[PDB]
């Protein structure tokens, strides 16, 4: 339990900012603005109809509630509980997502939402709440929700299948654009999007989530097979420290 | 002692986050991104120079490593060791921020460096530390740093009457580009971002920054003249959590 407590405090500043911060919401409309751009922008081949793909949780639902509850529980996130989370109804939206989400649909485009909650028993919360929350074209035929795989290129190609271009991504995470650096290391996905520089702001589109995600797991080798204390000391050693001299 | 720890260790997740992650770097190239096309597309008046205004902490410098050691060291944010590690040379880039500085620099623009690092301590260590880093442009004219005012707005003022216009705004704080919230609570500075919301990724440039900022004093009425255990205790009453139920 001490070491449950100490893994959740850590998280607490950095929820703070997510939550409270204008500085936060700042950066979440800077990315739907330039998204807006991006996608007005946009060409596709002929005969194709402009698809663009929205990660859901952290991109265009706020979750920091279910965070909030770790905080506050000294819980270690568990996909038991977050499945209560979902079924429990209170997401909220990511500024600027639900005006750009029915720009699009509304403008010769089409969001699909390409998301790791799960297929058969999230589905129904997230709908709910989506539609609540004032997003247009919540069909559940725009959703492509986790099934088999958390990686998310296959789900990707079958909308491509579908006779869509895919003209840009957003998400919170690096693995909401492609399969590269799924369960790799930091050093690995730093490497990808330094690789893909000039992509992001364009048809990569960055939301910021300092409380999860796959950087999280970059972390070390098997960093969530570990056990608490194992990833205490997993975050701690991957702190880069001034000496204190000059 | 123990509150010490207690109150630097709730900024680990966040500082990994930073430090760590590719979706961070994802976001300042994003932002820099952004702020190339902005500056690119700005007319000013006739007769006026355009000028770019960045802070440099957190938005052009990487400064890390010295939240690593607060971190290590159980150690609030103090100014007298913020100016050893200034003094110390060992700042860091921010991924995006040389290239762009650059660029504006070679192509009939000025950025000028607003910052509120100390003019008599802390700008012999700055000026060392952006030559190295590759910045041009970095004589000492360029720089606006701290005197009298932590509030910016009349540095801004200072280079208009120089004869500059200022097409653009970088920053990772609200305070960053005006006064309008300076000294506020956060109710007031997400208020200041919505009225503002169509600047973001256009004349408004921001960089994530989970680790301290105005945000933090904004927790609370006298944030930072609390002590330690009660700013801690501001953070967690700042939370907002899920009750657990449905
Ligand atoms: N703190 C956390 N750790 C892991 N997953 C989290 C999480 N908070 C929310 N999630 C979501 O829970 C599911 C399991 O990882 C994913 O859907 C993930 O969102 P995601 O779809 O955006 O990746
Ligand atoms: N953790 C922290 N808390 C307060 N200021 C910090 C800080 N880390 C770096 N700083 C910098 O220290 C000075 C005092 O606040 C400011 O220059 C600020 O950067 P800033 O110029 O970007 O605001
Ligand atoms: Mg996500
Ligand atoms: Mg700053």
């Amino acid at each position: 339990e001490h070491a449950n407590m100490q893994l959740q405090q850590q998280a607490v500043l950095g929820l703070n900012w997510m939550q409270d911060s204008g500085e936060y919401k700042a950066l979440a409309y800077q990315a739907y603005n330039a998204a807006k751009v991006a996608f007005d922008h946009a060409k596709v081949a002929k005969g194709k109809k402009k698809a663009v793909v929205a990660d859901l949780n952290e991109t265009m639902l706020d979750n920091s509630p279910y965070a909030g509850w770790q905080v506050q529980n000294n819980k270690p996130f568990d996909g038991k509980d977050w499945t209560r989370w979902v079924d429990a109804r209170q997401s909220r939206a990511v500024p600027g997502a639900v005006e750009f989400n029915n720009y699009v649909n509304s403008h010769n485009g089409k969001v699909f939402y390409v998301t790791n909650r799960k297929d058969s028993t999230e589905k129904s919360g997230t709908i709910d709440d989506m539609k609540r929350l004032g997003f247009n074209g919540v069909e559940e035929s725009a959703f492509y929700l986790k099934k088999d795989k958390s990686a998310k290129a296959a789900r990707f190609a079958e909308i491509e299948k579908q006779g869509y271009e895919i003209v840009l991504y957003v998400g919170d995470n690096l693995d909401d654009f492609g399969n590269t650096v799924y369960g790799k290391l930091n050093a690995d996905r730093r490497a990808f999007v330094d690789q893909n520089q000039g992509k992001f702001g364009k048809t990569f589109i960055m939301l910021p989530n300092a409380n999860y995600g796959g950087w999280e797991g970059g972390l070390a080798e098997g960093y969530f097979k570990k056990d608490t204390q194992g990833q205490i000391k997993a975050r701690l050693d991957a702190v880069q420290a001034w000496d204190g001299k000059l």
